[PDB]
């Protein structure tokens, strides 16, 4: 559905497998990059951001090489900026990316790092960073916690890394596990509930432009 999109599985080359989700004008993908993969640099008109979830990655961008750490660093490739990658480990890299034709002014950094903060709506501790066209928030949803009803001005895409989370968007409800996402367009009512006995790690991306 629009709010709980079904991914399309793609194999991009012998090294890269993707689960591709459409979120109106944003594409969200979960990636699996093979052990020791070299990914040739490419460019495209879509701006791109992403993070490693498991493993490690090296970003090749603007004639420098930047390491990317799991659940910490976000790579940022503005429109038509040439970017490539190496997986420096003999383990697969599991990650995600978002791609979107952006209107915003250029990003000042090719790598951003999450830092400790507080989630506005819930007042729960989180780690976050804000970029030129996006904000990424990672946070633990405690066992039993109810994410209160909220209508955001900004589009939001989210997913979890472990456990099972109940998510309601506008007029539709699903239990989410890792491998699925939710998409909440601007102004839709969203709420959620961790009915499991474990703390759930949630990542959300707010799209700052329309
Ligand atoms: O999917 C994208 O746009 C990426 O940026 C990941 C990527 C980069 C370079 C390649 O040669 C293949 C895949
Ligand atoms: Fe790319």
């Amino acid at each position: 559905s629009e709010f709980f999109p079904v991914p399309k599985p793609i194999k991009l080359n012998p090294h890269v497998e993707l689960e591709v989700f459409q979120c109106q004008d944003t594409i969200f993908q979960l990636s699996v990059i093979a052990p020791n993969a070299k990914l040739e640099s490419h460019q495209h008109p879509e701006s791109q951001i992403g993070m490693v979830l498991s493993g490690e990655l090296e970003l090749y961008i603007k004639d420098v090489i930047k390491p990317l750490r799991a659940l910490q660093d976000i790579h940022v490739a503005d429109a038509n900026v040439s970017h490539g990658f190496v997986n420096p480990l003999s383990e697969p890299m599991i990650g995600f990316d978002l791609k979107r034709i952006t209107s915003s002014l250029p990003s000042e950094d090719v790598v951003l790092t999450l830092s400790n903060n507080q989630d506005k709506i819930t007042h729960l501790p989180c780690q976050s960073v804000k970029g030129s066209w996006f904000e990424i928030v990672m946070m633990k949803i405690p066992s039993g916690y109810s994410i209160p009803p909220h209508q955001g001005e900004q589009e939001e895409i989210g997913f979890i890394l472990n456990g099972k989370l109940e998510i309601f968007i506008e007029n539709e409800e699903q239990c989410l596990e890792y491998g699925q996402i939710y998409y909440a367009p601007s102004k839709v009512l969203k709420k959620g509930y961790n009915s499991s006995n474990q703390d759930i790690n949630l990542i959300k991306i707010l799209i700052l432009e329309h």
